[PDB]
RNA sequence: AGACCGAUAGCGAACAAGUACCGCGAGGGAAAGAUGAAAAGGACUUUGAAAAGAGAGUCAAAGAGUGCUUGAAAUUGCCGGGAGGGAAGCGGAUGGGGGCCGGCGCGCCCCGGCCGUAUGCGGAACGGCUCUUGCUGGUCCGCCGCUCGGCUCGGGGCGU
RNA sequence: UAUAGGGGCGAAAGACUAAUCGAACCAUCUAGUAGCUGGUUCCCUCCGAAGUUUCCCUCAGGAUAGCUGGAGCCCCGA
RNA sequence: GCGCUGAAGCGCGCGACCCACACCCGGCCAUCUGGGCGCCCCGAUGAGUAGGAGGGCGCGGCGGCCAUGCAAAACCCGGGCGCGAGCCCGGGCGGAGCGGCCGUCGGUGCAGAUCUUGGUGGUAGUAGCAAAUAUUCAAAUGAGAACUUUGAAGGCCGAAGAGGAGAAAGGUUCCAUGUGAACGGCACUUGCACAUGGGUAAGCCGAUCCUAAGGGAAGGGGUAACCCCG
RNA sequence: AUGAAUGAAUUAACGAGAUUCCCACUGUCCCUGUCUACUAUCCAGCGAAACCACAGCCAAGGGAACGGGCUUGGCGGAAUC
RNA sequence: UAGCAUGCGACGCCGCCCGCCGCCCGCCCCCAGAGGCCCGUGCCAUUGGCGCCGGUCCGGCCGAAGUGCCGCGGUCGGCCCAACGGGCGGUGGAAUCCUUUGCAGACGAC
């Protein structure tokens, strides 16, 4: 949550975080979303550590266009395209670092959950040009984003208790 | 002053406007309005690479929080419904299922309740007509007397 | 630092006169003018075309009938 | 098309079937026949570009009549009517204006015009950021260091593919301190980005004085005059 | 359809002028190879335009006589580099 | 040479599976030049005394897979859910990555 996308949930139960217009490479942005995804606190930062690192790849679901691919996709099995961005990577660890944080001055649980609901959406442009041969004007802009991140005491721990009806064994 | 225009319109110009900017120069020349009743214009605390974020505070309203009334479209994300990795397309039409949703009395009898006209009183719009004028014919109300009855809202039974 | 627009300058190519030259650029006349191309925005009804003929510096147009259609007035025709 | 062959070919006869919006039939819309009480009814014909002729819908401001408004207009979603142009309601939003009838006005209706303006998607996380091979190892500082700064190592520049002094031109770009939204086509602690301060000192350098193509001031005269020769 | 200052002929020197021959040489060629460099490719970062009424299989046929799409036939597991 | 996406086989098979069954919830809907239950209550449907078919134990023939059938001796049964499934429940027995490399190689793959 912030002053508003899709929020849902409870305050008791989540945790908010958001960037704003920052400015990096908005299909490589999303795709960041969209790997991680449902997924706890600390798993997303080992995750993430392991991106900047080269560990571990972003699923590119969306994206395609020339990307280097399927040095492993891991978790998406195979899938040919994946990178490491790794800019757009710091900046969901903030984002994660925001919204652990906040949570735990909720008195959230270390314990706690798992990323209910992330988005990202393309916050505007920045305009800018930069001038060409033969005499023509080409616009050079860079794209403002904002990401979205719902932390929430359901879904970690919703998942286990209604793990029921015949369920729980690990537990 | 106005059957003018009302912020792509009206002057080029509602504002910092012949401004910003272009051309050696003559000359050319935009885009540019609106928080709120009141600044009450976001303390205090936590966090953070930065901004910002979280929590809270003000107000009828903050998706009223600063190019801040409303907030379409074109578009993006997330998500919901329909569908899906073996069968072909002007993307509609036509038929069918699924998905979504708004809408929802009569006849008779007994009890309770209320009132009554005809006639005598007492007040009054009217009428056919005549049309100077006049004659017969109204209706309801106010409310007592004298006979002699009905209605309505509900309840209970029966038959339709 | 001269020479300025049918003028200049040219060892003359129609070369060159601020990215513009078989006549610079600017602003104006000016909303030129186009028998040519394009476009011209709400519903319905009754009837429903012409692409032919003469004239015309006339044939990518005009013109005048021919083909149409409405609105009124009247009561034959194969 | 598969594709048949004493036929699913061909011809001569034949029987039954199929198949349009046609034709019939049922119910209904215009015009016309007309009829009958502002309204009802009988039957016929009835595609349509250019297009004539006629009835109607919607816009905006005006007047007379007639309302609506502390929850109006607008918007979004759906419900109802109307062939229909379009009318109407319900929910949410919004938070102040809004209609209807008649009679008028008219910057009065778009999908389009290599239409204008604005916004926005795909193109795409794609092209470019590639020829002097130029940095590398330690370290400083910093929230952050491949590119800021020290040292070492290694090169490159040579009439200046990168030395010194200057003309024009720029126009404060210089120095210092402090930053980092924008720039630098990337990082940035840096900078010729941002902000604030500060610096240029002439008797003996130059301007300045002179005069050179010429700009010419000065008759007279063309030219209204601008303007031009002398 | 040559021809004399619309100049004729002729001609040494000169020439990034036009044509031809020889020697020298050689990867132009027989006929291609290996190799360097910078690109490419992949990674981080930065990040564009043209263009876009249109979904986007082939063979035939048809049609304003040059079909990505009608018509009949035949094929196609998407997505991605 | 290519070729299981002709919608194939075989071999080898494994943080909890699955082999065999109680109880319930969805989809299609015979062989064959003619043939395919003895005494009862009860409108029904339920429900009770008591030769020919249907799962079965154990095995063979087309079968060479998928796939089926048919018999010597007996047992649970008669005269809803086959081909699929979807569970509440009882009893019972691996690979990608990684790191270093290549016979391989633009990435991925191998």
């Amino acid at each position: 949550m912030v002053k508003y996308s899709r929020e849902a949930n409870n305050p008791t139960k989540s945790s908010k975080a958001m960037g704003r217009d920052l400015r990096v490479h908005f299909k490589n942005t999303r795709e960041t979303a969209f790997a991680i995804r449902k997924l706890p606190l600390g798993k997303a930062k080992r995750y993430l550590e392991d991106v900047i690192a080269h560990k571990q790849a972003i699923p590119f679901r969306r994206y395609c266009g020339g990307v280097g691919r399927t040095a492993q996709a891991k978790s998406r099995h195979s899938n040919g395209q994946g990178r490491w961005p790794a800019k757009s990577a710091r900046f969901i660890l903030d984002l994660l670092k925001n919204a652990e944080s906040n949570a735990e001055v909720k008195g959230l649980d270390v314990d706690t959950l798992y990323v209910s609901h992330i988005q990202v959406n393309q916050a505007q442009k920045q305009r800018r040009r930069t001038y060409r041969a033969h005499g023509r004007i080409n616009p050079y802009m860079s794209s403002p984003c904002h990401i979205e991140l719902i932390l929430s005491e359901k879904e970690e721990p919703v998942k286990k208790e209604p793990e029921s009806q015949i369920a729980a064994r690990k537990a």
